[PDB]
């Protein structure tokens, strides 16, 4: 199956102290074409994702402060550092957000770039994931 993720680009201010471990201030609204019997999964891009590890980078790589991308409140998902997906399998189409882990610092910071790949799942931790649908930005700012 082919599963279109619809991944919104979130450019919006907070700081990563008002992130306090379990904190979804980037709920980000997705959308999964089919997935039937599809685990879907997220990945972080280049910016963010070093091997298998996601979390938040500053615009100029000052800081970087680990993430999970969990649902805020309709299923649960098994947590990678390099992969987020569901055990459960069908069309998720639902909000998940940016809850940083255990609550980091919030180091003096200016903007952040995480940028989120998305795309379906069909395996477990070997990565059998497909990039696929949209690659959403999601950029955080202190403001």
């Amino acid at each position: 199956e082919e599963c279109q993720v619809r991944v919104g680009d979130l450019t919006v201010a907070k700081t990563r102290g008002q992130l306090t471990d379990a904190a979804p201030i980037g709920p980000v609204t997705v959308q999964a074409l089919g997935c039937n019997a599809r685990q879907v999964a997220l990945k972080a891009d280049t910016d963010n994702f070093e091997q298998g590890k996601f979390f938040l980078i500053s615009d100029n790589n000052r800081d970087k402060l680990y993430v999970n991308i969990r649902p805020m409140d309709n299923s649960a998902w098994t947590t990678d550092n390099g992969v987020f997906y569901k055990n459960d399998v069908g069309s998720w189409g639902g909000t998940i957000g940016i809850y940083v882990d255990g609550q980091q610092t919030n180091t003096p910071p200016g903007n952040y770039t995480l940028t989120l790949t998305g795309g379906y799942w069909a395996k477990d931790n070997k990565q059998g994931f497909t990039p696929s649908g949209t690659t959403g930005t999601t950029k955080l700012t202190v403001t």
